[PDB]
């Protein structure tokens, strides 16, 4: 958007849970954003599963994902999560966050084309070192909350450097709540619990369409205890509720 | 859609409510459809607000709807329903069924382009007589339950004679339930209570994407009393539940 202002009153929801994190919320019509922590809003972290958004688009663009209705066949091998042990649509693989499906997509896209698309998308530090199938999971790729909102705004407007149809296909795959005058697109992320001095990161990013308004959001937090994960949704929902958006 | 088979065991949900109607359900992977009433499955009825689906695609195709994020401004004058007395997005206008918005779209599309597109879409009897802004509401346009599922299948597959991008836009506008492995696109219709010896029609049409399967559906029923309106959703829902479609 245009402006960003720091709203320190938004710390109340973080301090109540002893969480270190940031929430960025932008209202389209007023071209204005608010955040609890300006400094952290610009700090870059591992995207983890939020990378499914650009990866899905790049997969379609390059033709690795053949079309909108491609089925990703479970081959029979045990997977890290139980919910991934089945055939999945593109929307399904995004929604249940089936990481191995996307690791294979990334391998097929390749280094040259992945690099070019992350440049076109202005996606974070654009550092894809750490292996083609994990740079966004444990490698060197980093993105800020502000950069996520910018990327999501471009996607909403079909202004990414990709076909309008591929942007649309990925947008329907991101729908997480549908009501007559309320629509939510969103995606979670979780890198793990980390180590001594290096906590992991949790994400919730997306946008809310309410009546004729649109609000873009990005949340992240430091995490070293997996039982704290639901906070990645509860904190932003509480803040958006207080704003009259209602999460 | 493939083959169609009459299954009279579905009549249970209709007889319970003294409803004269039809449900058509098609399973994409098996290329087969079932219905409680083969005769009625092919009978053609006023589309009523189910017409918002092709009308929206046509509005986008012709540039009358400038793009995905066009806002339909309320002029501040009375509208039939309070829910319509506000600015609406395309999705909002479809979801609250803001008929006056779509009537102005039809006027701006105009007769020639509207006729051409309904032919291209093989949309019912393709009869647009009765006024450019009311042919699907009180005029001569008629479409069957079988034709609705055929049209919806084409939309799902992006195979209508329109840009893939415009078909995609109208598809997101139609989403009515979203879950990680369960997605519903749907649209209701209701022509009114009819006249003596001539009931109105109520519709519910759409599709269900469940894991990797897809089910297309079209329901219609005779209606002469507004109190019966919720049956247009409850009957099909009960049948789809009995079929294990979540
Ligand atoms: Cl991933
Ligand atoms: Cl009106
Ligand atoms: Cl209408
Ligand atoms: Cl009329
Ligand atoms: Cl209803």
């Amino acid at each position: 958007m245009g402006s960003i202002t720091e709203n320190t009153s938004w710390n109340k929801e973080f301090s109540a849970e002893a969480v270190n994190g940031v929430f960025v919320l932008c209202k389209s019509s007023s071209k204005s954003c608010a955040t609890n922590d300006l400094a952290r809003a610009s700090k870059e972290y591992l995207p983890a599963s939020t990378f499914k958004i650009p990866n899905a688009i790049i997969g379609l663009e390059t033709g690795v994902i053949k079309n909108e209705h491609q089925v990703f066949k479970w081959d029979g091998k045990p997977r890290a999560m139980k919910q991934w042990e089945r055939d999945l649509t593109l929307r399904g693989a995004i929604q249940v966050s089936a990481t191995p499906v996307f690791q294979q997509i990334a391998r097929e896209v390749g280094e040259v084309r992945m690099q070019k698309y992350l440049k076109k998308f202005s996606y974070g530090n654009q550092n894809i070192s750490g292996g083609i199938d994990k740079f966004w999971l444990e490698g060197q790729l980093r993105i800020s909350a502000v950069n996520q909102v910018e990327f999501l705004e471009s996607l909403y407007l079909n202004k990414l450097s990709a076909s309008k149809e591929n942007q649309l296909i990925v947008k329907e795959a991101l729908v997480t709540e549908a009501a007559p005058e309320y629509l939510v697109h969103s995606k979670t992320g979780f890198s793990g619990v980390g180590t001594e001095s290096n906590p992991g990161v949790a994400w919730w990013v997306g946008w809310v369409e309410k009546e004729t308004e649109v609000y873009f959001f990005a949340f992240n937090m430091d995490i070293d205890n997996e039982s704290k994960l639901p906070l990645r949704k509860s904190i932003p929902t509480k803040i958006m509720e207080s704003e009259g958006i209602i999460g």
